[PDB]
């Protein structure tokens, strides 16, 4: 049975040390990737560092670098990362983990806390690009990293070569001009614009909007183009 | 009819100046909100500058604070933005544009562009969080900011108080144990995890991941929560 068990994590000051250890079992160690992932409270995955089966290559993103070294030490099936200069930032459940760059197996991981003793709304949108037939349904998604009212999510659209439109104020209240065919809904975090049915005109980028506080923030776009 | 027509723009130096002029007509200048959006070339909209109708309040982004300067003539409808310290990153085509914080109007916009004489791919979902019922379809929605084949775009789940675990190493390939209600399609920049029929244990977090190159980075999460 593959085991991946982490140790040596706890409280630490800013600038501190601390030094990581994964023991693994159940596995030719020497024939394996080795890695650390990370997950800061209440936040999304990163990857850490990684270290081929001999040590002949060592990986590292660039918020590490040149401040974490990985180690592995094969004669004891284990894997090391020595963090030095820590900040606030490295905060998370540091995961032992195999192989690279995908993780089949994850240890339980270890909590690291580096403490002395808001933010703008993000909008994403989805898909990137959609392929469709005249006449056909258009389903856009955007996504607000934080909560709005859907009184204050408005839709873009800009065709290609021309200045962007205003589409929607905010809900599904639409500028003049704009038909009906373009209803907007969603309230909180996930807001949608249909296009009921596809004229040729409609193929274009469109443009999600938050104009709740300062800065008003764009999503970055979804393109709508024909199949 | 309203007519917003902008001026000024061309090619500068970095570090030098630069002063926009739009032009209003068709509606009283002085009711109403004016303000200045760009658009890189080939990305997306940044509001960069707004002010109120009496000129009693400023607005600016932050990545242009301390360096650019909006004011107003009511007296002759005309809307200004003073540009200095510009940087390559300011290049872009600027749209004048009515009111704020959501743009009704916009003029067909100016040049500029700030000249001497690859990055890593970013990985959104959609949406933030799915509300579904036990037996229901779920539908889950990644986007590379850059392009991705099948055979690099992993998928992951985290069940409540666990750690990650691997779902599908790339195009709906499956790890060991997870079961076939999970599959995953997509090509290029626009992926979806399909969980035909929603277990009570299948109502967790769940993150895709590219491993085409290094960092191999994760998207920042769906919650398939009950409804």
């Amino acid at each position: 049975e593959v085991q991946l068990l982490e140790s040596g994590g706890g409280l630490v000051q800013p600038g501190g040390s601390l030094r990581l250890s994964c023991a693994a079992s159940g596995f030719t160690f020497s024939s394996f990737s080795m890695s650390w992932v990370r997950q800061a409270p209440g936040k999304g995955l990163e990857w850490v560092s990684s270290i081929s089966g001999s040590s002949g290559t060592t990986y590292y993103a660039d918020s590490v670098k040149g401040r974490f070294t990985i180690s592995r030490d094969n004669s004891k099936n284990t894997l090391y990362l020595q963090m030095n200069s820590l900040r606030a930032e490295d905060t998370a459940v540091y995961y032992c983990a195999k192989p690279f760059p995908y993780f089949d197996y994850w240890g339980q991981g270890t909590l690291v806390t580096v403490s002395s003793g808001a933010s703008e709304i993000v909008l994403t949108q989805s898909p990137g690009t959609l392929s469709l037939s005249p006449g056909e349904r258009a389903t856009l998604s955007c996504r607000a990293s934080q909560s709005v009212s859907s009184s204050f999510l408005a839709w873009y659209q800009q065709k290609p070569g021309q200045a962007p439109r205003l589409l929607i104020y905010y809900a599904s209240s639409r500028a003049t001009g704009i038909p009906d065919r373009f209803s907007g809904s969603g309230s909180g975090t996930d807001f949608t614009l249909t296009i009921s049915r596809l004229e040729p005109e409609d193929f274009a980028v469109y443009y999600c909007q938050q104009t709740g506080r300062i800065p008003p923030t764009f999503g970055q776009g979804t393109k709508v183009e024909i199949k």
